């Protein structure tokens, strides 16, 4: 229907399994009539470091630099660097944000971690108070579409890696729920380098097939119980 | 003495509270007679992105870029960029690696996330297969020293943030354990911005005093049960 989608994509290689999942997302959401934007972070050379270069004006305190204080104040004053504000505009307009990435060290690749660190600033994505259920991005949906080297069996409670949900907690709860997103159940595509040609093809189509009905899903309960059990 | 320590430090401001923790660590460990080296990532302008610039000479496939594959071969062929191999040399020589950083989004700042992604490469830190215990940095100790914005009550099992140990999982287990480290208990310094100028001292001293007997310490048991169970 009339919905805007931002895909934040973090993979160096267009011909990759990630590039395929990103392209089927664009193809399918386009086909439905959605408005679609992609931030391809590596192709943008997106800057991941949180530095004093992200504020253009007089610093609230130039003697002792505090990145969170200075960016909050820069956001209010409109003196944040324009690569940050460009991304904030995409996220403000979007109804659903999809993050497409390969799992690196049980988390996102650094370039994507830098997008989170720099774009989700105080005043824009949350305030104090104004976080978790009162976060500023309330009304928006987010979804992580994650690829892994490890197999599904490896990511079970009694597997070596532990359950897949355990690694989702900092991203789903600590970032996305904190900012007020409702979180849709993650898409995890396990061990596509191991899988056969039929199996990889089935994983791509399972994602295209899920996206056909994405606007009918309910969000997960983004609680400790969902992630950890017990 | 005779022990080597690497401190990988990620804060933009020398006068920061992280800055004071790093400086107390260098002072106390140097006083004990340890060999101490610090990687000040922001001062080094350390590159956080995983790209094809991490490999010198020609690529073992310049048509489909695969970071894991390309770096693995580059490592074995002594063809990694010198920023990465400088860090690996420090790590190989170290008996204890201390990471000193503010918590950003229940994780490390992206510049430190980038150190993990680019320095801890296959062949160096682990192999495929090659990990957890067949895991190449076995024998070394690692320690996370984290500062937070949110007070310790927020980080209780029924605080809004959940248990501290929930966010340590990807770093302690999925990164440090995976590579073979024994993980010392994390030094978590809750909420220094909310002062007082006084109790900001009790935290710096407990860290100083804890470093006095650091080599006597018992590693945590780095299991799903420690981070999650009862
Ligand atoms: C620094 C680093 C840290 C990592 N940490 C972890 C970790 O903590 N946990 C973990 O489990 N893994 C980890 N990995 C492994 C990583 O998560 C996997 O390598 C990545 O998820 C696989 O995705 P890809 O897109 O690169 O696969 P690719 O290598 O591109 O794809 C696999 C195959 O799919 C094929 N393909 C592409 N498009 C299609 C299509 N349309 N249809 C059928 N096939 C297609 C490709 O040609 C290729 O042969 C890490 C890797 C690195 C480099
Ligand atoms: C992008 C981003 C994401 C964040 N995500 C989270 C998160 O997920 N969870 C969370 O809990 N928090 C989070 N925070 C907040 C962050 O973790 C804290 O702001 C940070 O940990 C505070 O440490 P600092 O060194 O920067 O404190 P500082 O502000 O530098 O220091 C506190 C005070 O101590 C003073 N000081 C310096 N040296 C000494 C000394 N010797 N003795 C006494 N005082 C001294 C300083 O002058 C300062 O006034 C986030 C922050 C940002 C910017
Ligand atoms: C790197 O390639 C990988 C393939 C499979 C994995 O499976 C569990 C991992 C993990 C767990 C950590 C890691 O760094 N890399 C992995
Ligand atoms: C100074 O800012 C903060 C203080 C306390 C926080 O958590 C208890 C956070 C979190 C979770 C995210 C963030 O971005 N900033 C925080
Ligand atoms: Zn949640
Ligand atoms: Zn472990």
């Amino acid at each position: 229907a009339g919905k805007k989608v931002l895909i934040v994509y973090a993979h160096q290689e267009p011909k990759s399994f990630n590039g395929s999942l990103k392209n089927v997302a664009v193809d399918e959401l386009s086909r439905q009539g959605c408005t679609v934007t992609v931030s391809d972070l590596y192709a943008m050379n997106f800057e991941p470091r949180a530095t004093d270069k992200d504020i253009t004006g007089t610093l609230s305190n130039p003697e002792v630099f505090n990145y969170g204080v200075e960016t909050h104040e820069a956001y209010k004053q409109r003196s944040l660097a324009s690569d940050i504000t460009d991304e904030q505009k995409k996220v403000r307009e979007a109804d659903l944000v999809i993050f497409q990435f390969p799992l690196y060290w049980f988390s996102v690749p650094a370039i994507l971690k830098g997008w989170m660190d720099r774009v989700l600033c105080q005043g824009f994505a949350f305030d104090i108070p104004g976080f978790y259920d009162s976060g500023l991005l309330q009304g928006k949906l987010a979804l992580l579409s994650v690829t892994t080297g490890g197999t599904a069996e490896m990511y079970t409670k009694t597997g070596v890696n532990g359950d897949s949900r355990y690694f989702l907690w900092p991203l789903q709860h600590g970032t996305l729920h904190f900012c007020g997103f409702k979180v849709l159940a993650p898409q995890i595509s396990f061990a596509p380098e191991i899988a056969s040609e039929e199996e990889r093809k089935g994983m791509v189509a399972a994602w295209s097939q899920r996206l056909q009905t994405i606007w009918k899903e309910e969000p997960i309960p983004c609680t400790a119980h969902w992630h950890f059990g017990q």
